[PDB]
C-alpha cells in the first residue's frame, strides 16, 4: 500500500467531468476543477490542465499525470507549511500516507485549522488524536473515508485498506 493506491481508492478514477461529494466539477483521480457552477468555466480549467480541447473528457494517462502532479503538490504544501511539516516530519510512512490523504482532501489550510489533533499527533497520543478528528465536519461529511483515514493514522497501519 502506498499513497497512490491509497488515494486511487478513496477518490476512483473518471474520465469524464464530475460533480464531487459537495457537487463541484472534477475529472480523474479526485482532481478539483473549480468551485465554480458552469460547466464551461469547468472545461476551460480542463483544457488548461491538460494542454487541448478536451471536451470534457481525458485518457486514463492524463488523468495519472494530473494525479501525480497532485500527489506532489500536496507534500509540498505540507513541507512548506509552518504548522504542517513539523508534525509530518515527526511521524513515521503509514501515518504520513494519512497526512497527505487529509491535504489532498481538504487543501493545506484546513488541515492546518486541526491545531488540536496537529499536537496530540506530535505528542504521538493516537487515540486522543482519533477521537479529535472525528469531530468536524470532514468526518460528519464523508464518515467511511474519514475513517479509513483517521484509522491509518491511528495505528500507523493499513488494515483500513485491506
Ligand atoms: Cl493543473
Ligand atoms: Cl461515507
Ligand atoms: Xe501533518
Ligand atoms: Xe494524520
Ligand atoms: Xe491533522
Ligand atoms: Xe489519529
Amino acid at each position: 500500500m502506498n499513497i497512490f493506491e491509497m488515494l486511487r481508492i478513496d477518490e476512483g478514477l473518471r474520465l469524464k467531468i464530475y460533480k464531487d461529494t459537495e457537487g463541484y466539477y472534477t475529472i480523474g483521480i479526485g482532481h478539483l476543477l473549480t468551485k465554480s457552477p458552469s460547466l464551461n468555466a469547468a472545461k476551460s480549467e480542463l483544457d488548461k490542465a491538460i494542454g487541448r480541447n478536451t471536451n470534457g473528457v481525458i485518457t486514463k494517462d492524463e488523468a495519472e499525470k494530473l494525479f501525480n502532479q497532485d500527489v506532489d503538490a500536496a507534500v509540498r504544501g505540507i513541507l512548506r507549511n509552518a504548522k504542517l511539516k513539523p508534525v509530518y516530519d515527526s511521524l513515521d510512512a503509514v501515518r504520513r500516507a494519512a497526512a497527505i490523504n487529509m491535504v489532498f482532501q481538504m487543501g493545506e489550510t484546513g488541515v492546518a485549522g486541526f491545531t488540536n489533533s496537529l499536537r496530540m499527533l506530535q505528542q504521538k497520543r493516537w487515540d486522543e488524536a482519533a477521537v479529535n478528528l472525528a469531530k468536524s465536519r470532514w468526518y460528519n461529511q464523508t464518515p467511511n473515508r474519514a475513517k479509513r483515514v483517521i484509522t491509518t493514522a491511528r495505528t500507523g497501519t493499513w488494515d483500513a485498506y485491506k
